[PDB]
């Protein structure tokens, strides 16, 4: 196993993939590393059994199909395992946690939003459909490119968008276009 958590990319207590050699903090995993389970799967592990089990869900899909999909077992773990990419980022850290917002020139957005809100929204199976999560994960960086203007910051949001949107991509097999 590796000896950092394959998140934040730190030591601490660290709670290692059975069936690959990932290591977890308890609260990096999403969602958080289970109590018992002796064999425990990372959800890296449990995304490749999906794909692994049905080979044609890797075909293309158009993302207007996607969005509409209800959030069954498989389609809130492949939420869980996007957000876990986001925050595999460093720069992550500006979006985590409640923001706020008091700049000379801008005023604040309506509906904020943050990825701890959103982990909250998914543990506590409050999104219906893959749209929902899909939609507050959005408003994230478009609150933060309203906010910031010409800033130079507003930068860090499209950053983190494009890590995002990639991993939408590849998660939820969307087709390759140009
Ligand atoms: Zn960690
Ligand atoms: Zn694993
Ligand atoms: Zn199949």
């Amino acid at each position: 196993n590796s000896n950092i958590c394959e998140v934040c990319n730190k030591w601490g207590r660290l709670f290692c993939c059975d069936t690959c050699p990932r290591s977890f903090h308890e609260h990096c995993h999403i969602p958080s590393v289970e109590a018992n389970k002796n064999p425990w799967s990372c959800i890296f592990c449990r995304i490749k059994t999906i794909q692994e089990r049905c080979p044609e869900s890797q075909s293309g899909h158009q993302e207007s199909e996607v969005l509409m999909r209800q959030m069954l077992p498989e389609e809130q773990l492949k939420c869980e395992f996007l957000l876990l990419k986001v925050y595999c980022d460093s720069k992550s850290c500006f979006f985590a946690s409640e923001p706020y917002y008091n700049r000379e020139g801008s005023q604040g957005p309506q509906k904020p939003m943050w990825l701890n809100k959103v982990k909250t929204s998914l543990n506590e199976q409050m999104y219906t459909r893959v749209e929902g999560f899909v939609q507050d994960m959005r408003l994230i960086f478009h609150n933060h490119k309203e906010f910031y203007r010409e800033d130079k910051f507003t930068r860090l949001g499209i950053q983190v968008q494009d890590i995002f949107e990639k991993n939408f991509r590849n998660i939820f097999a969307i087709q390759e276009t140009s």
